[PDB]
């Protein structure tokens, strides 16, 4: 008889609305459910967006991907145990799919039935109070500029963590004449095709972003790293430096001296963890991290067990762990799993912080995140999947990468839920300018 | 009495000097905090390489760009406690580069006790009106913390220029340049070589237009929804009507004209926004001369506690901004009182009637003049000749008119002084460094 609140329809929100529908199915009687949602669509990053910065009405745009944006992961890896690949393409498609194959499968799986009709778009929660053993929240209307108010038992915060941009200065970006920017903002490479590229980060979207100004045509791009380079084996125009000192007109300056021609600054940097519209006794402080502290089961806020955070974790595992996360959230609101005492949940959130803290690799991450969604999923009900093949499905990936940064998309992968075996692209990605859903899945 | 200023910008800065003034001549006034989201004084009139948002996460204000002058003579914007000949000591053009109008705007408060009342980094996040109290919370951006503090009176100075209003398009999903709104216009050399499209009809498209014109851009074609600005555009540049869809690097238009496109620029004007003020005290409006709602432009007609600086469209702006400080200043002090509910009604009529009726920027400069010297005499900000200033606005209209590219060599009179600006050493066209180093 409760009343639930998502912030966010993004993979986590669906998750957890996914969830709820498999026992509304069965028979079983559900909490009212209200979900908001900024944009006018589900989808949460998987929507492309054209718009940067902040939307018609004043609102941040929460849109990070990007046109010619392929899956980085295998996709075995982030298969629904619910529904499954062969299930929703009726056939085995390629490992590494454009965004719009799986964004249609994401929604896919939630749009059957009754979920749609739960979710309030264009409509932004901006305040956050738990009073009297409810969740008082205010949310605005946007098309209509409107505050509205309405009260929950139970609140599931599922806004990502790579939406709002942490964005660095450097020396000399006040008088740099190109264009400075973060890989928030990255919408069409062709935009600087026969510019010289200085991408500033050591992670994926720095990864990605050199090598998509690359593919679209760009003159030169160099990679800035603070700590350690990335490595992998970069294409001709391309080059890995250590540390920009400066910007001195239409010219980087690195620590260890290189000089380099720059037309434009991308920031690869990293997002924040922001919760503006959370009163700050509510509000997740945290870096990008494995496991941050304070969240029960990486879920439930040890101040509040009836605060929620699904997918605030970094990110190796991505959909059927939120799912994982989503099934035990359904199942502490439902009262099917008891929290256990102050002690033991301070004591068990320890546990996972500690190995957290000693990951020294990538391996060990994986082997990290793959325990700790096993362990999520041996505490209900979502169904077979084999996480053991999905664990070594992401060392091989990290080996393939390290192998050849060009052309770890072109390889297969089998179904942790299936057992099948993806097909290699009739297009090698090195080579495909089209990323559309329509050329990906025809022939030629 | 505790007062908060919301914004450090010319407006919260007319205030914070409007208040000074008095405590020079030792009247006691009120303990006022001023609260300021960027790191230093100066509103729009600061450079800020950031677009979007910050590395707080909060939205960057700044919409001004490299290269920019300004696009009214000076003369029409000195302030009357503070001439141009008192700050730079010789006369000087009448379109300075934005550096050397924000050393003017900063000078004026520079010597005295302001700076200290500022609080940085620190942005406005809610306000509520309870118990005679405006209670506010804001947020501590450096240290992620909310703090929270309570005011008798509340000043919002955080100007309409900001926030962007961004229209959608057909085409723009699958358009293969860059999008931007002139919000996130930073360096036109950005453009050089580039097909650039600007859509919008007022300052931001025509400056943004001729900026890039001025920058090497290959071409630059301007979309408009209504009618044509009708400038002498320079040779590279035309004028169309109304933008139909984007369909690859080409930008089509309802009068059938097809255009090369490499970036879209949208000048599409900016949102009157306040998430930081409870729906009770929020003015919602589009730009406009005379929002109704805001009693001599400036009391929340709900709340004669709140008052808003700075929120009517310009032509006027430091003098005006002033204007309406001194008052809002005597308001706070109750030298003015206000007069009853039916008399403020009945005044706010009376101008936003005046105010729809408006045909054309004579009238509309006529309209401004007069509000403007209706506030002037309310209170005592020092002598000022509004009436050369009308002259010099419908003057500089003429010029523009004449010839867009050559209005800013044009030399107006101070209507404080009388010095008469010498003409500047480099024609506009011509001058490529923006710095008020090489201007001087
Ligand atoms: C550029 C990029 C590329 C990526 N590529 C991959 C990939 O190839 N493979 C992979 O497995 N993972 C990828 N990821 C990881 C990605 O985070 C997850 O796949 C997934 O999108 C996370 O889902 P989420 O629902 O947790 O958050 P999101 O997908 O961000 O959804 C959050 C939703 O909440 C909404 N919201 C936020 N604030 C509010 C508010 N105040 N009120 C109402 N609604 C709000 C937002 O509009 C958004 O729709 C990528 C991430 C990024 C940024
Ligand atoms: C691109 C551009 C060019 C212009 N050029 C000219 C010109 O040449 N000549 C001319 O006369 N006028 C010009 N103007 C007009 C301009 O509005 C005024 O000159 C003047 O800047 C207005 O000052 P203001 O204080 O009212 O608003 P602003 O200058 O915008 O100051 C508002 C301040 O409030 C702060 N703020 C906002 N929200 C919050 C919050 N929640 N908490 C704390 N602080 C906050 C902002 O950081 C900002 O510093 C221009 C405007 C623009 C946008
Ligand atoms: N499907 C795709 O192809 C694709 C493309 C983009 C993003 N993604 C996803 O988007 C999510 C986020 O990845 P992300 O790379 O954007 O974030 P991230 O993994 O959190 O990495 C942040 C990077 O910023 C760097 N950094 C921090 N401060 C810096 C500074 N002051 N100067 C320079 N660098 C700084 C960090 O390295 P240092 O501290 O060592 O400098 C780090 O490498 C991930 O899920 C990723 O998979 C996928
Ligand atoms: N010193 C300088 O050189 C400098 C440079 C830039 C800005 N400024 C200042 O910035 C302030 C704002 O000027 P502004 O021009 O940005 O705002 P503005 O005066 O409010 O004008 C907004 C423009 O947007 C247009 N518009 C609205 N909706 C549109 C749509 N859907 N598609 C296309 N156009 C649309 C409007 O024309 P239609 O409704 O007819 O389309 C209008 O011309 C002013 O104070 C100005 O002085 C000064």
């Amino acid at each position: 008889m409760s009343k639930v609140a998502i912030i966010g329809a993004g993979p986590c929100g669906l998750s957890i609305l996914r969830a709820f529908e498999h026992l509304e199915k069965k028979g079983e009687k559900i909490p009212e459910i209200v979900c908001f949602e900024k944009q006018e669509s589900w989808g949460g990053l998987w929507n492309y967006n054209w718009r940067t910065g902040s939307d018609q009405y004043g609102d941040p745009v929460p849109n990070s991907m990007y046109r010619y944006l392929w899956s980085n992961g295998p996709k075995e890896c982030l298969e629904f145990a619910d529904y499954s690949f062969d299930q929703h393409f009726g056939k085995s498609i390629p490992s590494f799919p454009p965004r719009e194959v799986l964004q249609d499968y994401i929604l896919g799986r939630v749009s059957k039935g009754n979920i749609k009709n739960k979710i309030k778009f264009n409509t932004r929660v901006i305040n956050t109070v738990y009073r009297n053993d409810k969740f008082e929240i205010n949310y605005q209307d946007k098309v209509n500029d409107k505050t509205l108010s309405d009260t929950f038992d139970y609140l599931v915060v599922s806004t990502g963590h790579f939406s709002v941009p942490f964005i660095p200065e450097y020396e000399g970006m006040s008088s740099f004449p190109g264009r400075i920017m973060h890989s928030h903002d990255f919408r069409d490479a062709e935009e600087f095709r026969g510019k010289n590229v200085i991408v500033l980060g050591s992670s994926y979207s720095a990864e990605d972003v050199a090598l998509q100004c690359n593919k679209y045509g760009a003159k030169s791009v160099t990679i800035g790293y603070r700590h350690n380079p990335m490595g992998f084996k970069w294409p001709k125009g391309m080059k890995e430096v250590h540390y920009l000192d400066k910007l001195d007109g239409k010219k980087a300056i690195f620590k260890d001296g290189t000089e380099q021609d720059a037309d434009v600054v991308i920031l690869c940097t990293g997002y924040l963890h922001h919760f503006p519209f959370l009163d700050e006794s509510l509000k997740l402080k945290t870096h990008n991290r494995l496991y941050p502290p304070k969240l029960y089961k990486g879920v439930v806020w040890q101040d509040n067990h009836k605060l929620l955070y699904l997918g605030m974790q970094d990110q190796f595992h991505t959909f059927n762990m939120f799912d994982c996360q989503a099934w035990f959230a359904r199942d502490v609101i439902m009262d099917k799993i008891k929290m256990p005492s102050d002690d033991e949940i301070d004591k068990d959130i320890n546990k996972w912080v500690s190995m957290e803290e000693k990951l020294e690799n990538p391996d060990q991450m994986i082997d990290f995140q793959t325990e700790y969604t096993k362990e999520l999923h041996n505490i209900s009900d979502y169904p077979k999947i084999d996480f053991e093949l999905i664990r070594k499905h992401f060392k091989e990936w990290e080996h393939h990468k390290v192998e050849d940064i060009l052309t770890y998309r072109n390889k297969s992968f089998s179904s942790p839920v299936t057992g099948s075996v993806a097909p290699v692209h009739h297009t090698p990605w090195e080579k495909a300018m089209d990323d559309s859903m329509k050329t990906f899945l025809n022939k030629r």
